[PDB]
């Protein structure tokens, strides 16, 4: 068991192994550090109240299980996980170590006007990461530029897959909607991609209803085919009672965009989820021909998420988390 040291950063106590030096607050809470073992910068996240409620204990476990599963180039994976605690009984704090990428896609759009080649490369990588996440039957659920780390070479990693602004949220989630599927992530990609092209937020809503109104201005009120699938009576007139609008021609909205980019946007930004392109299909779209390699777009091992159905006591979630900490095997 390594030697730990204690330090206080912004009135928070960090107790970490010595291998991690130069702790520096970036935002539980996150510290940048220097990993003397690999000679790289890392982010060390101390979880805040890991075991305070059943709901919290379960989400701490969820977070760890997810991070331990992710083994893909475009998905952030777990570099280390540790606790000061010897024994389960002293177990109270959880720290997660990941690659510090240095910028997010949000910081990047506000400076660089992005070229078409950059948008191909950036969206390609998001989709390649999503093909992997979705093959483990995981939904990101909150894909957005702040969840996208990008380095000097515009190489990209997806943060927080499966863990959860409303600007990138699919309409079905904005309206609650009993049960939705992985296609909500593709709506998000459409929103990101549009903004990487124009430099502007696609649907910068003020609140919830304003968001929905902007979405309908672009894509139009639902067609008869979508309305047939809507089982709830009230949702059905809450609809036929928002302002009647036609679908805009995206060729006319994203002027001066590559026509293949406009075509793929048309296939992502569809109200009806059943008709949205999938991550795998998109990777095969003519827009990424420079980047697509069918032999290098891997799928995930299966992810056992049965725990999601269970209602356990804080102590049990806590012991399950402790088992995961102990069983952790670091990457090559
Ligand atoms: C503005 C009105 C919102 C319409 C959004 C409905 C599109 C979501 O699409 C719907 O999603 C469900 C899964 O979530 C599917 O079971 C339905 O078949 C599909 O039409």
């Amino acid at each position: 068991r390594p030697t730990f040291y204690r330090q206080e950063l912004n009135k928070t106590i960090w107790e970490v192994p010595e291998r991690y030096q130069n702790l520096s607050p970036v935002g539980g809470s996150v510290c940048a550090a220097f990993d003397t073992k690999t000679g790289l910068r890392v982010a060390v996240k101390k979880l805040s109240r890991p075991f305070q409620s059943i709901i919290h204990a379960k989400r701490t476990y969820r977070e760890l299980r997810l991070l331990k599963h992710m083994k893909h180039e475009n998905v952030i994976g777990l570099l280390d996980v540790f606790t000061p605690a010897r024994s389960l009984e002293e177990f109270n704090d959880v720290y997660l170590v990941t690659h510090l990428m240095g910028a997010d896609l949000n910081n990047i759009v506000k400076c660089q006007k992005l070229t078409d080649d950059h948008v191909q490369f950036l969206i390609y990588q998001i989709l390649r990461g999503l093909k992997y996440i979705h093959s483990a039957d995981i939904i990101h659920r909150d894909l957005k530029p702040s969840n996208l780390a990008v380095n000097e070479d515009c190489e990209l990693k997806i943060l927080d897959a499966g863990l959860a602004t409303r600007w990138y949220r699919a309409p079905e989630i904005m309206l609650n909607w009993m049960h939705y599927n992985q296609t909500v992530d593709i709506w998000s990609v459409g929103c990101i991609m549009a903004e990487l092209l124009t430099g502007r937020t696609l649907f910068p809503g003020t609140d919830h209803i304003d968001q929905l109104k902007l979405i309908l201005r672009l894509v139009g009120t639902p067609g008869a085919e979508l309305l047939k699938k809507i089982s709830s009576e009230s949702a059905r007139n809450y609809i036929q009672s928002l302002t009647q609008m036609p679908k805009m021609n995206f060729a006319n909205v994203f002027i001066g965009a590559n026509p293949l980019a406009v075509d793929l946007l048309e296939k992502m930004l569809v109200l009806d989820s059943d008709k949205r392109i999938t991550a795998a299909q998109a990777l095969a779209h003519a827009y990424f021909a420079q980047y697509h390699d069918p032999d290098d777009e891997p799928v995930a091992d299966p992810y056992d998420q049965s725990f999601e159905s269970r209602d356990l006591l804080i102590d049990e979630w806590k012991s399950l988390t402790y088992d995961e900490v102990i069983s952790f095997v670091p990457p090559p």
